[PDB]
């Protein structure tokens, strides 16, 4: 029994972190092959960051300006180039433990574990959301920059997030490894508005599918509803709509715990109305809408790696 | 910058992780240069549970009723001992991937990252505190006997925790890498009561002092409060007693952010009487309590590891 806020395990990401050094700036790398992805606002002074050119910055550096250290093996640069926003120093070394890897642009609402490091070494790993303003809600420090996002399949680590920087309301913006931001933000110190957060709201039905397979039943009611009906009440308390594509993805769980998923949203839909009443469920007092559906399958049902 | 349940990197752990199997038990086994350790309760068939003379099922079993598989790789057992509730298979090969470590009795409150595993591998990674009752509130399926719970100083990693059943209350109890149970219990299948669980005081005041840290200071108050006075009131709310030996470790967080533990105190003196009203510390409508003084320290500063 229980339920967790479960990173995958860290191991095939902590092999892969570098630190890259450029002008005063440190911050974090990603060391895969002979190449190592970092963000290229790397590259810039505090007064380049509030209007840089990215092409002429990087046209008056050479391979000898980035100083990549792993553990405390100085690794050589021997080339670079730019990929969007990501910088891509080609080394001296291949990777030794290099694992098998894809590249993934994820989509709002998907959750991935993330490696924070400072200075190449890893400090923790946490479970984390796309929000659906193309955001995430991470712990980060000056110096995380270059921390990844990741999910694991079988033994294929999936990178779909570089960390690049904190906004003004201390949330998180960063690309996927092909160096495209997630949202309408660029890598210059200028005024950038996060969308309005709303709420993922086929998460908060997984995680209450969740609450079921542990025992909590005491928000399940005697209602139901239709799919649009939800979504009039769901808008006005800052709930993403729920697509048929989302009532398709919770069908496993509806039918693990025999819980109709439009039940479940009428369960829902009380919830928001009238609240928990001091109530918790798995152990909170909010809605919680970081567990994807095949998140829960994975801690409910025990999915191994390597 | 944000605030996350942030376990340690899992990596170190993850390469010490075996599957043992005796009888008609499958669980998990640490291996620690030529020693696997794991519960004794794997040598129990059902019927032996329900009374388990362990000396005695001991001296009846031989190297060749234990198959340790690393991988695809065999590991012969060339002995077995027993120490309190773990089991030691002394094995023909040391492990090459042996980290640095120590075995740690942790104490009531503090926490540990979980490795989570089945069958010799990985599931997931999380945070975890030992309760005041002395059981965690892990997220463990059949056949997580033998994960391990720890923390990380630098490189060296401190075993603290193996798990070794789920209580009827849907909690989990298990042993320090000594074979030493943490509370009241046995292995034996028989009816055992988890005492009443007490919320960590000193870990919620970490909490706050994080909160402090990242903007959140509605809950200061200009009140203060004696040490004696304060615990008056906690034990009311279901509080640990704040003891000297607390107030010292929150030293750090109270010179980080100037405010002193006892006026901390008066306002989560305040927040226990009056409640939150309807507002959220660090995204939490609850007061968290599963966040050590360290943890706070580590996150908040960016401690890294090798
Ligand atoms: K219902």
């Amino acid at each position: 029994s229980g339920f967790r806020k479960m990173a995958f395990p860290s191991g095939k990401v902590e092999g892969c972190m570098v630190q890259v050094t450029c002008g005063t700036t440190t911050l974090n790398g990603l060391w895969l092959d002979d190449v190592v992805y970092c963000p290229r606002h790397v590259i810039c002074t505090s007064e380049d960051m509030l209007n840089p050119n990215y092409e002429d910055l990087l046209i008056r550096k050479s391979n000898h300006n980035f100083l990549v250290q792993a553990g405390n093996v100085q690794l050589r640069v021997i080339g670079h180039s730019m990929q969007n926003c990501v910088l891509k120093l080609k080394v001296d070394t291949a990777n030794p433990k290099t694992p098998k890897y894809k590249f993934v642009r994820i989509q709002p609402g998907q959750t991935f574990s993330v490696l924070a490091c400072y200075n190449g070494s890893p400090s923790g790993v946490y479970q984390c959301a796309m929000r659906p303003n193309f955001t995430i809600k991470g712990s980060f420090l000056n110096g995380s920059c270059g921390s990844v996002g990741f999910n694991i399949d079988y033994d294929c680590v999936s990178f779909c997030y570089m960390h690049h920087m904190e906004l003004p309301t201390g949330v998180h913006a960063g690309t996927d490894l092909e160096g495209n931001f997630y949202g309408p933000f660029v890598d210059r110190q200028t005024a950038q508005a996060a969308g309005t957060d709303t709420t993922i709201t086929v998460n908060v039905l997984a995680w209450l599918y969740a609450a079921v397979i542990n025992g909590d039943r005491w928000f399940l009611n005697r209602f139901t509803t239709t799919l649009n009906d939800f979504n009039l009440v769901a808008m006005k308390y800052n709930y993403e709509p729920l697509t048929q594509d989302h009532v398709d993805i919770l069908g496993p769980l509806s039918a693990q715990t025999g819980i109709a998923v439009l039940d479940m949203c009428a369960s829902l839909k009380e919830l928001l109305q009238n609240g928990m009443n001091g109530r918790t469920i798995l152990g909170s007092a909010l809605l919680e809408d970081e567990f994807t559906p095949f998140d829960v399958v994975r801690q409910c049902s025990g999915v191994t790696f390597q």
